[PDB]
């Protein structure tokens, strides 16, 4: 079959072609595999950006700050994108990366409860600072790609410290693709308020046989770069390895 050298070269070429620097961590059982064109990013800390939504939702639901069918009403003020100027549930806001909805959720949770829950979960450096509505966007909260793939592994297998119903609700919110009997659950992320800008795509693959293969793509986003580049490189890498 295909050599490890060829797989590594192919995935590295996906990041090279996009003219960026990035890594993608794959986890099978307890083993971590690092691929990409800048392997040292694996243990470097970056803001989680939208990937934090997964945990924001978990906390919000567990602590009764919202329900899965509650509709967060658009307040009528201009948003960064027209697509965000509407009423939506947590799940809809997850799919649209609707930051305003999640900022409202964070405000309901409150700084004190948020700091305690982020600590309880041991997410990244666990520090949210003093601003409850933007700590995952501009710091001080940071996390490495290894910690992100492990967070995905824990959520996929319901190991996080939340009722299993809560975990299942948030997981249902993350289905972004189906391919050849395989289901891909993930959350993209783009930290535009930091320099350099970081891009993320963290989730897992649920294969027909029921096995789950967690992953975390992390790269530098550059001016005039497409968010869908995080997805194409992720899908191409997963396919090259025979995961999907
Ligand atoms: C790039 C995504 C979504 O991805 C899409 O390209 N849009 C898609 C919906 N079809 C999204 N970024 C994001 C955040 C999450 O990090 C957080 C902010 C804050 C301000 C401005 C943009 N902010 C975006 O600006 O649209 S990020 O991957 O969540």
């Amino acid at each position: 079959h295909i050599s490890s050298q060829q797989h590594e070269k192919a995935i590295k070429s996906y990041f090279d072609e996009a003219q960026t620097q990035g890594v993608i961590i794959i986890k099978e059982g307890k083993n971590l595999s690092t691929y990409g064109n800048a392997l040292a990013r694996a243990n470097k800390e970056y803001v989680p950006a939208s990937t934090f939504k997964m945990l924001n939702a978990l906390i919000g639901l567990e602590n009764h700050k919202a329900t899965t069918n509650e509709i967060f009403k658009w307040d009528g003020k201009k948003r960064t994108y027209p697509m965000w100027e509407k009423d939506m549930t947590l799940g809809e806001a997850m799919a649209l990366s609707a930051v305003p909805v999640y900022q409202e959720l964070a405000r309901r949770t409150g700084l004190e409860l948020m700091q305690k829950e982020v600590k309880r979960v041991n997410f990244g450096n666990t520090n949210i600072g003093t601003q409850v509505d933007n700590f995952w966007l501009v710091g001080p909260l940071k996390i490495t790609p290894v910690q992100e793939v492990n967070f995905a592994d824990d959520l996929a297998h319901n190991r996080l410290p939340f009722k299993l119903e809560t975990q299942e609700e948030v997981k249902k919110m993350l289905l972004i693709k189906e391919v050849n009997g395989s289901k891909i659950y993930a959350k993209s992320g783009w930290g535009m308020g930091v320099t350099p800008q970081v891009g993320w795509l963290t989730g897992w693959v649920e294969q027909a046989n029921g096995k789950k293969i967690p992953f975390s793509l992390n790269l530098e986003m550059k001016e005039g770069m497409s968010g869908s580049i995080r997805n194409e490189i992720t899908y191409k890498s997963l396919e090259n390895l025979g995961i999907i």
